[PDB]
């Protein structure tokens, strides 16, 4: 089974970070979220009631990405992946991706990041 | 077999969407389809008539993009993997990606969408 | 006098537009403004007071363009244009360019948008 | 006055060239409109009676473009910028840059043109 | 093993396609050529002759490409495939990416082609 | 008269540059090339007779930047501006800009260069 | 005279701005710096020492760049231009674009500035 | 285990290769280095304690990077993939792919390179 719903580059202005600086002043986090769900019946019967609803998704995306500022991005992939998967039956796993293209970091990068995979229970 | 045949990006403008206001303004679909084929012969003959002819397969994709509009883009793709499998014996397996880079969702993302995978039976 | 003091495609999901169905669903505005001010004194004090503050700037044109709904893009423009210009008194003109990458209009384009330029008085 | 409205990287399937093999295969050309148009009214007023509608503007471009194949590119941006100040009065005047950014010609470039400034009389 | 030599859209100008027009007028034929070869010798001795010269891999890929003028993609690819294998022991595997990606296709997308994946023998 | 023939973004591998070390590796040099002409009777006549053939023109950039390599890409773009003018009457004005994305510049930036615009006398 | 030699693009890690949290961490600068100098000497002569040495403005902008940490962009561009104004007569004119694309600003725009032009007196 | 720690696009400017020239003048050098390391414990703690610091990573890569000079980029990700495993016991496997993106290679293409992946004993 290799079907999947995705969110691309989804981007929130947070104030996460283990710097207190990073906090203060805060940056664009930059997201990624690929669900595996079978799509078959989505495919066959049309209904937006036998697949996943991404807006949906993006709301709980966003909430945790603009909400409470935390530590790490391991703790904010790891709250959307826990919470996709509680709330939705269909998603077989979730993956999410968190990349910081501007962070603290002295040097030319295009960016840095964690991504995590999550198969739901 | 890692073989394989493929349409980037394809763009279509359609009326797809579960909100009725989707369907009357209409937006821009994004569409990638990869197909699984054995190109041996072809790369040996160099016969166009032992390999899939691409632009077949764009109008295949076109078609479906541009014709009745749907509600899910589960339905779009699995109308697209079950035109091309059912056309062409060649084709061992489909994939469709399907993307809305601008769907009706308050936010900043590069897009969202499903993607298929179909072998042909 | 050329200095200028930019905003680069700042970027609002609003819900403007002269067609119904635009104001339900919305879509994504991009906006660049430009605005001319002597930057010398600046240049030699280094004092943020002697200068425009972007920071400012771009709530002006974020509660305009993520405010009560319009109809045309040169309403919008307008309301910043003017509301910079009244605020601000070294400000001696200000450009401001409104993009539309996504409107209803059944194409493949890069965009659709006006700009206007209105000196300060 | 330095006001504008403006439609950005048009795309076009044509079959224009002046090679025979160019109006058989045909290829996408890229197109540029900006007008000189005075928004004050129409920034006043929110009225999109007081401006200049770009929807139908990408329906003179397209359907030139997607028309009866031609020769040069300056016959395209001319038929084009004659179509756009003959229906509209409120149009001071007409640029058009027409690119071809795949021509028949044997090397590595981002794209081959024509521009033209047509004012309205 | 995993280590791999890449060479990343390669670019030349060709004649190929199934169409007369093609051969007449021509066009840009995109190239993603990447070998499996074991790097760990090299990345200890940090001699150029233990591992696989890419220079030389791309003057091999460019006399093809921009050589006589086939039918197939398939043919430009499989003939690549088999002469980097066949010239270099080390490659365990040769994967062959062709991309065409203004075809005689009219339509908005950004690109058609194949893909091949050839072992060494 | 603000009628232009443009070529954007000609690219080229060339040996040229003031350290010998840059004449033995060589580098890709990046060409803008835009000519002012008059373009209204070749919009009118649709004559490829009456306008400037940019296929023509590449060719001359070509030649000049494939060619003996120089020191300054001053004297490649003067010679490319007096090349242009010299064969054609129709160029009132040629500008030549020329890049560097690569040069032996410690640093990360876009790339250094020169411009030059030369009227036909 | 519309000659001109430029750098574009040019990236530093620098920790100026008005804000301490800003000196804190930094940030990436962009520069862009384009000299109105007459070419058409080093055009005849090729050589290097009939125009202006960009290696060498690139250490100037760079050593300014990431310097000692100042508040204004416009104090970073004014000791930019004042310095390759003073340190090259022939340069007649000297622009200096700043660019913070990621600014301590909540906002998804693509970057933030200021531009000067100082003629050398 | 799915989990990783990713650095995108480092960009250095080093002066590694095996041509004499390429160690006289230099070029830029891109990064992607990607951790697998379990992320999960970081993910309910939100501890940084709990997994692998990035930026210490960044300086790894740098240093070597930018240090005495080498001939292959294969030594190069090696010295990398060594230098990562040995300091970080969280890091179960190291993927360095390492690209030149502009190589004394007479020839348009986007980057040639390698990449290792090393598991961490
Ligand atoms: N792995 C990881 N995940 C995060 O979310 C952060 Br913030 C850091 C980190 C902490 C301090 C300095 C640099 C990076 N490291
Ligand atoms: N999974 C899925 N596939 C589609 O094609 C659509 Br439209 C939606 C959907 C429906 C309503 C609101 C948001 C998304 N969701
Ligand atoms: N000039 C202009 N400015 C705007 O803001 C809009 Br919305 C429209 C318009 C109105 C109806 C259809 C198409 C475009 N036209
Ligand atoms: N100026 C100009 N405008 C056009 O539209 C074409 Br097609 C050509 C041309 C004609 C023949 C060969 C190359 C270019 N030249
Ligand atoms: N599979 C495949 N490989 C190629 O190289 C070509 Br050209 C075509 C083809 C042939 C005719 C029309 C459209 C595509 N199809
Ligand atoms: N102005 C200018 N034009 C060129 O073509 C070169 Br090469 C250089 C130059 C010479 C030496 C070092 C750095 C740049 N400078
Ligand atoms: N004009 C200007 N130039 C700069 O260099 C800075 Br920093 C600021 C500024 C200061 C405080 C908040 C926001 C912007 N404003
Ligand atoms: N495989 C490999 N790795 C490197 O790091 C270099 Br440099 C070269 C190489 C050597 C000489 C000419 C062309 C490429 N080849």
């Amino acid at each position: 089974m290799q079907d999947t719903i995705f969110l691309k580059g989804m981007r929130f202005y947070g104030y996460h970070g283990a710097l207190s600086a990073e906090n203060e002043i805060g940056q664009i986090f930059k997201v990624d979220v690929t669900l595996k769900v079978d799509l078959s019946e989505a495919g066959r019967t049309d209904n937006v009631i036998d697949t996943v609803h991404y807006g949906e998704v993006f709301e709980e995306v966003k909430s945790i990405m603009e909400g409470k500022a935390v530590n790490l991005l391991e703790h904010l992939a790891e709250r959307i992946a826990n919470r996709i998967n509680s709330q939705y039956n269909r998603v077989m796993e979730t993956k999410v991706r968190i990349t910081k293209e501007n962070p603290p970091i002295p040097g030319h990068y295009d960016g840095v990041g964690i991504e995590i995979v999550r198969e739901n229970k």
